[PDB]
């Protein structure tokens, strides 16, 4: 058992933060994409400038939470689409766009903590998940390729959100299939494959969730 939303259609380009620590509002940008593809048919680019200028609860380019974002879409009514409230790197004023709501959220879900196994029952049954690693050592930053895996990963150390969108195997090596906000340049094409099963590394489980559609 593996999936691969890759394939089906379900993630858009991989996007590049620029210089604003704004991993969470691309983690959630991702994971509603996932589910507006799902729910329409449709695949388009959502606004991550729209989590970053109107999160109140987040401090967005100086970090934040995905669940936080899903309750602002939610409670706002929807978020616009990257066409509409363009990414400028930088945080600036919440702006209203009539016409620019692109998705639309009903709340979220929380993977139960460090549960690796329910993390893959929810990427299988919902779509790419966001979550959350520790994403401060220099193997990671500089991985190239294989299924990344450091004993020194702290699972209690999560300062970068990324997106699951999917699992699988490699070299008899399970992992989980990441996409990563820092352009196309970064790990293998912007994606990373990070060990599973293997005692919840990083602390990949630790803080994942979903938006209900
Ligand atoms: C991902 O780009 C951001 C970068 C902030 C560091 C400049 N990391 C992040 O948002 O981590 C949040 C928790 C956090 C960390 C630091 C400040 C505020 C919030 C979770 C997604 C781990």
């Amino acid at each position: 058992d593996s999936v691969d939303y890759r394939k089906k259609g379900y993630v858009t380009p991989v996007k590049n933060q620029g210089q604003c620590g704004s991993c969470w509002a691309f983690s959630s940008v991702g994971a509603l994409e996932g589910q507006l593809k799902k729910k329409t048919g449709k695949l388009l680019n959502l606004s991550p400038q729209n989590l970053v200028d109107c999160v109140s609860e987040n401090d967005g380019c100086g970090g934040g939470y995905m669940t936080n974002a899903f309750q602002y879409v939610q409670k706002n009514r929807g978020i616009d689409s990257e066409d509409a409230y363009p990414y400028v790197g930088q945080e600036e004023s919440c702006m209203y766009n009539p016409t620019g709501k692109a998705a639309k959220c009903r709340g979220y879900r929380e993977i139960p903590e460090g549960n690796e196994k329910a993390l893959k029952r929810a990427v299988a049954r919902v779509g790419p998940v966001s979550v959350a690693i520790d994403a401060s050592l220099t193997s990671f930053q500089f991985y190239s390729k294989g299924v990344y895996y450091d004993e020194s990963c702290n699972s209690d150390n999560l300062n970068h959100a990324v997106l699951a969108v999917g699992y699988g195997i490699q070299k008899g090596n399970k992992h989980w299939i990441i996409k990563n906000s820092w352009g196309e340049n970064w790990g293998n094409k912007g994606y990373i494959l990070m060990a599973r099963n293997k005692n919840n590394a990083c602390g990949i489980a630790n803080l994942a969730s979903f938006p209900k559609m």
